[PDB]
DNA sequence: AGTTCGTGACATTGTCACGAACT
DNA sequence: AGTTCGTGACAATGTCACGAACT
DNA sequence: AGTTCGTGACATTGTCACGAACT
DNA sequence: AGTTCGTGACAATGTCACGAACT
């Protein structure tokens, strides 16, 4: 585990995850029959602040469906959580036109790079071309003159 | 104005959003009193799909300041729900590690070009460049051809 | 006149001719019987030491058909006897293999010169072939430094 | 030995030969009197087209120097009769301005071949320096058509 | 040894065709 | 226009000097 | 003036697919 | 082999701030 795994926090983030779920219409509970369901899912409601709670209540009564995803959810926002202390870690979020990113895309998957490595490719390519056209022209002049002479 | 207003659709874009905001624990409503208030959102429940009655309900219950926002949330709805027709008018989301995006966003605002433009013009610029380091290439080796000959 | 006449040495030159040409048999006489013309022979074989009266000879006795022929012939000795006193106006004889002659011949036409002039021309440009291979070369390395530098 | 001695055509040529010295006012008899040498001149008059008694005259009546010149007329007349029937055998007479002949003697004498020989290699050695200033003319033209692209 | 033969290099002589110069 | 001249390019014939093979 | 509409720019959140690391 | 983690690439939804036209 390369950031720190705060339980304190994390179950909190678990338990909002559980009951957003809920409140969009699915099913947390493992429990087919609604009464065992119904009810695992009315206890939870409480366990808001109990953080050592909440991990018993998703070993015996979560859909084992939301396992994986769950995992990935709170995994993803641990990450985001750290990387959000200093600026270079953290990442910014924008769109872009179709068309656009399709050459973004297909440069870097040929490049065989990041999105961002390869912008920086290109804003770095991009800025020598002016130091490379006056390198043609110059260089196409002095063997004019090695002819001549 | 550019796309057009399906009212019947737009209608129950407008009613998720408030039953959704509503379930999410926000002021709907926009009666301080626990009674009016109350009593307006049980009536936004059975609008489900009668338009005719959710824009009276708007106009009539709204909190003033979810409306304004609302305003901004369909136009967006709107816009992305005809966009998404034809794929040169979608957008493409996308994440660039922080200081990446910023040297990108240092020259858009500099060019005062948009980032998918911005991002246009250095994938030209830099195909540009390497044309360069090519043709000083190609010289060097149509030149060095004929002497050996 | 470029060259001087002088009339003792012609009139010999002329009577050693028109003895010549008897002995090879023609007709030095315009006459057609073989009377007046037998006997004009017969009186032309005395002049041998008489210029003066060998010209006389040719005025009444000689063949019309001779006349330009003889004009052509001491005309060219008169050139070559005077030509003969320094070497650089004498000329010399030589005989080529006719291939040789052809190629020689068709350069001079098409050049619109003398066949002497020809041949110097082809000593100094023949001469001068090793100083233009050396240049091609020199001229050739020179480049190849313009290139990798 | 090459050519073939056609006895009786060499045998004309031997009696015009010496029908031709005499009346030129030369010793063809080998007889200091008058009377035996007068004598053997006047049976070679008949002799005319009986080779068989030609050649014992010159056996018999000719001047022993007359003899040895005889010989080496004959050879040339033979040869040239023979090279007359193909062209690239035949021999073209020209004239050189003297001190023209003399620097082509010079090179000949100095590379040993005849002057035949020594006109083809300048011809040669010529058209060489020649495609050498061509060549050179060709590269300047070449490369600098490159870069004006 | 001495001589034949072929051959390259000229010398002489004659012509022709061309164009400049003079009449 | 017609003629005289000088001239370049050959041809035709004769010699000579070599040099390699034939006697 | 005040408001609608379209729009570019992000922020949040969730997922998936991938491969390194550990068990 | 199975699982846990960090991670890059998106989608989907919501806001905000502009700016140009509609009221």
């Amino acid at each position: 585990m390369k950031y720190q795994q705060l339980e304190n926090l994390e179950s909190g983030w678990k338990w909002a995850y559980l009951v957003k779920k809920h409140r969009e219409g699915e099913a947390i509970t493992r429990h087919i029959e609604n009464s065992a369901a119904q009810d695992a899912v009315e206890q939870l409601m409480k366990l808001e602040n109990e953080p050592v709670k909440v991990q018993e209540w998703i070993d015996a009564h979560m859909n084992v469906n939301l396992a994986t995803r769950m995992k990935q959810t709170i995994r993803a926002r641990r990450k985001r959580h750290f990387n959000a202390e200093h600026q270079h870690t953290r990442k910014k979020s924008i769109d872009l036109e179709f068309l656009v990113w399709q050459r973004l895309a297909v440069l870097a998957r040929r490049r065989g790079n990041t999105l961002s490595d390869t912008v920086v490719q290109l804003i770095e390519d991009a800025e020598r071309k002016e130091k490379y056209a006056s390198q043609m022209s110059s260089l196409k002049q002095d063997l004019k003159d090695i002819l001549d002479k």
